[PDB]
């Protein structure tokens, strides 16, 4: 019928369970009933019998919030001494470090000393403060002779690496012999530039060596040139392990290569000649590309490990560095041909270099109504559906995403399809991407808000495919989206950005989250996108980067370029986050170009050189 399950929820949270227990034998086949049962038990969890709690975990263990129940209950079991029941339910894959520490205490008092020592050390060697449960465990562990000075040192190092200096200080204060070097590590980690005083860091011991290494690795981010000099001084003076040298050379090398300093190359080739560190390898090739050394880059692309050599990235650059190295050769044509015909950034680049059409290849998946039944029938789906029908979208979403953690490949797809058909564009993308079914472009590149995005595109003189693409990358059409920093809406405008474009364009001010309304957000984001578009001479490559990383950062990455090819520039963007953002947005815009019947090449003629 029309179940007023809200009475029970209104009574229970917060108050009493009288209407719930009246109704419990009425809402048998209501999908949300177990949320009521969950709260009724949770309010009285501290007096509930093991049996009743175990029964609830057996029969409703698929609920999203079951993890919070298991944590609250396992904590009580341990705090009462009921270790046999604790151990029967302790799951390490809940990733509650509080529980992991209790399990360690279990192990040390039930004859698993080797295992409890291993558990203890695993939780010791982190650079952050652990829960109170772990104090007890570190107590026992220390108590049994295990917390040696090396292990205190190793944790000091992690804590200082993590910038937890209060913890680092307390750990230096617990070193029987190395408290001098320990305070130095905290000092140097706070201000690694003191390493320039080479006479204060002269003592030939592992400890001082380790202090110096941490400092150089830190210094590398801010001032790699300075780090390199001091490395040049200290490498003949202190007894660095070869592991420590390699970790120092890595941070200095990468930080030098990110600012296009060819001093990186020799350093990178000595300390990782086998190409074992993928991040070093990619950045050596990147640097050779930025410096115009095509021969060396081609050579390098031929040695890549099989995981990098197989990416569309290094297949493209092998072909391109070759074509740039030997412009009269016919071998890049056949490498490009293998690669055009894929639907990704580098596939399109390859297509572009052969000047053949991009291959989209839209094929909706092939799911039998058999597999579709399982997922529409699933209790988790039924709950999500009933949650969605009432406005409870956070709950619906929480259901949908928790279901997917166990779903196989075929179901995930069926899941995706179901979400699509409800205008639940973001969940459908999440589902299908998790299935790794990339060829369903109907689902992965939806056309929400089509009339508004195209109107606002044409008023600002922007290609509409570009405004879809920015949108798609920014929020995947989750229209009420809010980021880890406060950017709101479809185009993820910050609140200062929105009021500053409103002013500039005489568009009406938005209440700082009236940005949630599509038609208001798209109007401001389009205007603002046109502002960065015109600020970089209509270049979408540069403007896309600006939108993600700010105009100042992009202007640093453009000096001193002269006649720098767009693909090299994209590839040598220092930040992984924005390299990918740019490649995505460009790629998406191509795809939206075909769906809007407004064809859009991966880059325009005027974008190919800056
Ligand atoms: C999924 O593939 C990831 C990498 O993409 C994110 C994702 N949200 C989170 C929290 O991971 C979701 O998919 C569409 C976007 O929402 C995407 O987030 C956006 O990431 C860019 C940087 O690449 C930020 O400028 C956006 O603010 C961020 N948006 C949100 C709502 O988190």
């Amino acid at each position: 019928q029309r179940r007023l399950y809200d009475q029970a929820k209104a009574a229970l949270a917060k108050g009493n369970s009288a209407p719930y227990m009246a109704s419990r034998s009425a809402l048998r086949d209501y999908p949300l009933e177990p949320y009521l049962a969950y709260d009724e038990l949770t309010h009285r969890l501290k007096s509930a019998s093991n049996e009743e709690v175990e029964r609830f975990l057996t029969e409703h263990g698929d609920l999203p919030q079951i993890g919070w129940l298991k944590l609250r209950w396992l904590r009580l079991l341990a705090d009462r001494g009921d270790w046999k029941t604790f151990v029967n339910y302790y799951d390490p894959k809940l990733n509650f470090t509080e529980l992991d520490c209790l399990y360690g205490q279990y192990q040390l008092g039930h004859g698993q000393k080797a295992e409890g020592y291993a558990t203890s050390e695993r939780l010791w060697l982190v650079g952050k403060s652990q829960p109170a449960a772990c104090d007890t465990l570190f107590g026992l562990w220390q108590g049994e002779g295990q917390l040696t000075e090396e292990k205190v040192w190793k944790r000091l190092k992690l804590a200082a690496e993590a910038r937890n200096y209060s913890l680092a200080s307390h750990l230096a204060q617990r070193l029987p012999t190395l408290g001098n070097q320990g305070a130095l590590m905290v000092s140097v980690a706070q201000n690694p530039a003191q390493l320039s005083q080479t006479g204060r860091f002269s003592q030939r011991d592992h400890a001082t060596a380790d202090v110096v290494g941490l400092g150089l690795r830190r210094l590398a981010r801010q001032d790699p040139e300075k780090a390199l000099s001091l490395l040049d001084y200290y490498s003949s003076a202190l007894p660095f392990s070869s592991d420590e040298k390699v970790a120092i050379a890595r941070e200095i090398g990468l930080s030098l290569a990110k600012r296009f300093d060819p001093r990186a190359l020799p350093l990178m080739t000595q300390y990782d000649p086998g190409l074992r560190d993928n991040t070093v390898t990619e950045w050596r090739t990147r640097l050779l590309l930025r410096l115009g050394r095509w021969d060396e880059a081609y050579a390098l692309t031929r040695k890549l490990p099989q995981d990098l050599a197989a990416t569309s990235r290094w297949r493209y650059w092998q072909a391109r560095s070759l074509q740039l190295a030997q412009p009269n050769s016919k071998e890049p044509i056949a490498l490009y041909q293998k690669l055009a015909g894929e639907r990704d950034f580098y596939g399109f680049l390859a297509a572009d270099r052969l000047s053949v059409p991009y291959k989209l290849g839209n094929r909706p998946a092939h799911i039998d109504p058999r597999v579709l039944q399982r997922v529409r029938n699933a209790a988790s789906t039924r709950r999500a559906m009933e949650f969605f029908n009432r406005g409870e979208v956070i709950n619906a979403r929480r259901e949908w995403y928790h279901a997917a953690r166990l779903f196989d490949r075929d179901e995930l797809i069926a899941q995706a399809r179901l979400a699509y058909d409800m205008q639940w564009y973001f969940p459908a993308i999440r589902s299908i991407s998790q299935a790794q079914y990339w060829d369903d472009l109907d689902i992965r590149f939806p056309m929400a808000h089509r009339a508004t995005l195209v109107r606002e595109a044409k008023n600002r003189g922007l290609h509409s495919s570009w405004i879809f693409a920015i949108t798609r990358q920014e929020s995947a059409f989750m229209s009420d989206a809010r980021s880890g920093v406060g950017a709101t809406g479809l185009m993820q405008l910050m609140p200062g950005t929105a009021k500053e474009t409103s002013r500039k364009f005489g568009i009406p001010l938005a209440s700082t989250q009236q940005l949630i309304v599509p038609d208001v957000n798209i109007r401001l984001g389009a205007a603002y996108l046109s502002q960065v578009h015109s600020q970089f001479n209509g270049n979408r490559v540069l403007a896309s980067a600006a939108y993600n990383a700010g105009p100042g950062r992009v202007r640093q990455w453009l000096k001193d370029t002269r006649h720098l090819a767009f693909d090299v520039w994209i590839e040598t963007i220092p930040f992984d986050e924005t390299r990918q953002y740019v490649q995505n947005v460009l790629s998406y815009a191509v795809i939206y170009g075909q769906k809007l019947n407004a064809p859009q090449p991966i880059v325009d003629w005027h974008e190919r050189y800056f």
